[PDB]
RNA sequence: GGAUAGUGGCCUACCAUGGUUUCAACGGGUAACGGGGAAUAAGGGUUCGAUUCCGGAGAGGGAGCCUGAGAAACGGCUACCA
RNA sequence: UUGUAUUGGAAUGAGUACAAUGUAAAUACCUUAACGAGGAACAAUUGGAGGGCAAGUCUGGUGAGCAGCCGCGGAUUCCAGCUCCAAUAGCGUAUAUUAAAGUUGUUGCAGUUAAAAAGCUCGUAGUUGAACUUUGGGCCCGGUUGGCCAACGGGGCCUUU
RNA sequence: GGUGAAAUUCUUGGAUUUAUUGAAGACUAACUACUGCGAAAGCAUUUGCCAAGGACGUUUUCAUUAAUCAAGAACGAAAGUUAGGGGAUCGAAGAUGAUCAGAUACCGUCGUAGUCUUAACCAUAAACUAUGCCGACUAGGGAUCGGGUGGUGUUUUUAAUGACCCACUCGGCACCUUACGAGAAAUCAAAGUCUUUGGGUUCUGGGGGGAGUAUGGUCGCAAGGCUGAAACUUAAAGGAAUUG
């Protein structure tokens, strides 16, 4: 223009002209201190609401496990000197599981002791439990082959609450001040794996004995998220009718219950409910879900998985031909892309290698979207409800019956399903390796996967994590020794993101068991498609201002012309062409973005479908 | 005139029409107990003081009262509200 | 007489402990017989290395990370390893406040063109308001400080008082 | 007739043009400027009446009666509102002609309200010298407006007066040169007498947006005027000057 134009503060009406196309309140001291009182109302009535559950005899019992991680302490020594402090005699046989009304704090509490021989049973019982007491021994220390892992396998699969315990520190008395300076180290190894606390009790003193035995009764509990999403209930007693209908009396402590619902156990798997009664009836009234899934040589094994991934990672997909192989029927099923980020792979591809169930698993999409729908539905639908005394009735196969122990000796307990978890789907892992685990894990190898109480054998497939704008990934032959990875197979879902354990059977091994790695349920995504890379490799030889040739890439003038126009790439960096076969011995002739060397290789890319395999049960 | 340990609209009867204010009355706000003091050093200032000493107020919220030289007391009593 | 590496005697408390002392009785400090260092493993951390702002043309990887601000990266600024810098039994971060700040200005800001002189004049409260009345000159006493003397202070009398 | 070109329109009952006369309403050319007056808005034909004002002259009179100013008050271009008058010209709205053409690219005909005036309202402008009022001091020069003093000066005549010339002086609208001074620079006789910081006094500002918005109040018949936030967002926005 190159005018000077004019300013103002506030726009001018002119302006305004051309960009075109109740009472406020003063809070009084009264009504400012009014409107406190009564949100505080609000709050103390809020947590008088949590606590009625655990409020007197009438109320329900707090769930405690002892876990001794040294078999020196025997898990008696413990609980006696809890009982000690509640000064009532009259509470102080042949069993494992024991109820306890406390006079002095007016408590319920229910004892539980796992049998310490039995890894995977520590780990049920301790599932369960609102408060886990770990006890410690002043006199030995904690072994990593076994003591540990205890510890670590618990926070992974996630803890209600934790205290820890000491109950023999005098055997190493010569004086209190010697006693301190164990005491110090052993609340700077406990703070390590649960830096909240600050603080192991010595029950040889009647001061930190009373202090525990207070928390215990007056303190509540964290939630446990994929626990208390769903119902569940531990056995009183059990009865069997008849082919059964076994019957379980017990508390409700999850959301809850409905008669048309599904019910796991974990030893034996899913099974329907017929009947619930409240100690009312309620039946299962048949317009509900039903149970269908659909709709010493071992050296070589382990020494070639051992030079594989080696190899695999010096030249990944690196593949070599021979001669007398045909190109085309070793490789006529890999397409051949420039770049799996914008090829148009089909997802469910009609290919006959493809699974014979499609339409039979269940496919979702927006995952996120169907959980939340999915729990609102259930907690509006819940019937029974925490702390009800109820009786439940179970269609049990019989000869499942010489599998059942008496409660009172051994922890049984029971699991509400969420309706669709039952049937098959493609499911997505997040996986990284165990503290110390560096053994190779081939892809293909079959694995045990327990993700919250149930588990199975598994197969994976592995794979980088990004996010493709197409959901195509690199099938991988081995887990990368540092990165988290995603693995994927069939298996029933999971709505809740259980976390997951991963590990492997292992009899030879103290605790039956090796551990590999550990993560969490990511979704359910069939369009996570994984592609099985494949890289040829050649020798250029002869050069010249204008195209290079190229050696042993192929032996055939015909495989030469039938693969003519995939990409060619240098490891340096360069892309090229083939031009066209010369000669019998199936040399080519190419050309490139630039200068090559006979120090580089050419090399060029082949990509080839994959699909999960099934996967079965476990006990 | 009554009442009080005692002065005084402190209260009662009768009578007069006064009292404060742009030198900011009256009203509203304060995540406001006052002071000795604390931090920050060119000088002038700015910000803070629930808290070891001095003074005031209260004992879940309002009201009433016995004993005693002294209390409108709450590790004294009586009633209502929660 | 100063640096860079194989080798030798000396020195000591952290810690533990007989005893005495301490204390209402004790713990600890102060004192002390015995024991107590060679990778003296009896092993010091917390943040940084483009500029503001002390200190890397080092070297390997990569093409999500860093960054109060300016900026780096399709690599002196990312990630890893060497080396180097700063404070050190302490060092970093968040929020509030003070100084540097003459961005609240009494001391001490600014208003043509950068934020800011009211269209214009009258006028009450408020702030502010020309000059003038005993001035000068004598004579005693006189304290302090430094060389009878000088300076600087103070009292009395006379002159129309 | 009108345009870049053309059409609507008027005309052989005579258009446009020429001559002799008359009516109405508005306006005050040239003279007219680096000139005058007024608190500002603003003010231009002659003569009469009414009342007011600055500067100058003064050996008149009173004797501190003064300067600035919250509240309160008078005036306030153009457009706009209500009622009466007037109604030439031009002309928001409205009715109409062409829709072709790149310089003439938005043009032609008719025409309501309005434009003027009387009696009441409204209170805005780039209302600008973009510079608050009162008082003192600091530099050179030749022009001009109003008053006064002097001259043995020219002219009107044989005085006075008037016109002109020369010197001085009070007051005013401006201009040219310079910078002891000042400033970011353009520039400035004040925008000087300031880190060497104090003559009196009124008003306003505190990075850019949200915003002259929302809400409350108050004035107006209405259009609208005055007063006037915060949540949130952002690293710049802005001034002067030269140059690739």
């Amino acid at each position: 223009n190159g005018h000077k134009s004019y300013k103002s503060k506030h726009a001018s009406k002119g302006a305004l002209k051309r960009l075109y196309k109740k009472p406020d309140k003063q809070v009084s001291k009264l009504q400012r201190k009014n409107k406190a009182k009564q949100l505080r109302a609000q709050r103390i009535l809020d947590s008088i609401e949590n606590r009625k559950l655990f409020e007197g005899k009438n109320g329900a019992a707090k769930i405690i496990t002892i876990v001794p991680l040294v078999n020196d302490l025997d898990p008696l020594d413990i609980l006696y000197k809890l009982l000690k402090c509640a000064d009532d005699e009259g509470i102080m046989d042949s069993k494992r599981i024991f109820n306890v009304h406390i006079k002095k704090f007016k408590s319920n509490l229910k004892i539980i002791i796992p049998d310490m021989t039995n890894f995977l049973n520590i780990l049920d019982c301790a599932k369960v439990a609102d408060f886990v007491v770990f006890g410690l021994s002043g006199v030995q220390e904690v072994d990593e082959e076994f003591g540990e892992q205890i510890i670590r396998a618990l926070e992974l699969q996630g803890i209600a609450s934790y205290i820890g315990v000491i109950s023999n520190l005098s055997a190493v008395h010569e004086k209190e001040k010697f006693q301190l300076d164990v005491k110090q180290s052993l609340e700077s190894y406990f703070k390590h794996f649960f830096p909240s606390e600050e603080r192991v009790y010595n029950l040889e003193k009647n001061s930190d004995a009373l202090n525990v035995l207070r928390t215990l009764c007056q303190r509540l509990p964290r939630s446990i998220n994929w626990r208390d999403n769903r119902g569940y209930v531990v056995a009183d007693f059990v009865d069997f009718v008849e082919s059964g209908d076994l019957v379980i009396e017990g508390t409700v402590r999850g959301i809850g219950f409905n008669a048309n619902r599904l019910v796991h156990i974990p030893d034996f798997g899913d099974f329907q409910l017929n009947k619930i009664e409240k100690i009312t009836v309620f039946e299962s009234n048949m317009n509900r879900d039903t149970l269908d899934e659909y709709a010493e040589e071992e050296e070589r094994q382990l020494r070639e998985f051992r030079d594989m991934e080696k190899e695999d990672r010096e030249f990944p997909d690196e593949i070599e031909l021979e001669p007398s192989e045909s190109a085309i029927e070793r490789l006529k099923r890999y397409r051949g892309l420039k770049n799996l980020y914008n090829c148009d792979w089909q997802v469910d591809e009609k290919d006959p290698s493809s699974p014979a169930e499609w339409k039979r698993l269940l496919r979702i999409g927006n995952y996120k979207n169907t959980k939340n729908r999915i729990i609102k539905e259930t907690k509006n639908e819940a019937q029974a409800i925490a702390g009800d005394r109820i009786r439940m009735f179970i269609r049990f196969p019989k000869f499942l019956l010489e599998k059942i122990q008496d409660p009172k000796q051994l922890l049984f307990a029971v699991y509400g399903l969420l309706l669709h978890e039952h049937k098959n789907a493609v499911v997505n892992f997040s996986l990284q390796r165990w503290e110390q685990y560096d053994k190779p894990v081939p892809s293909q190898e079959p694995i045990v996967v327990q993700y919250g109480v149930r588990r199975y054998t598994i197969q994976p497939l592995f794979s980088q994590g990004s996010n493709s704008p197409n959901n195509v990934h690199k099938y991988e032959r081995f887990l990368h020794p540092d990165t988290v990875s995603v693995a994927t197979c069939i298996a029933p879902v999971d709505f809740t993101q259980s976390p997951a354990i991963f590990f492997k059977p292992s009899p030879t091994d103290a605790k039956n068991i090796e551990l590999i790695g550990h993560g969490t349920f990511l979704n359910a995504d069939h369009s996570r498609i994984l592609a099985k890379r494949a890289i040829l490799t050649g020798h250029p030889f002869r050069f010249h201002k204008t195209v290079v040739t190229v050696r042993y890439m192929f032996f055939r003038p015909e495989d030469v012309e039938w693969f003519k126009s995939i990409p060619l790439f240098t490891k340096s960096g360069r892309s090229g062409f083939i031009k066209e076969s010369l000669g019998t011995h199936g040399y080519f002739k190419a050309t490139f973005d630039g200068k090559l060397s006979a120090q580089d290789v050419v090399a060029m890319s082949l990509y080839k479908r994959m699909w999960p395999m099934p996967s079965l049960p476990w006990n």
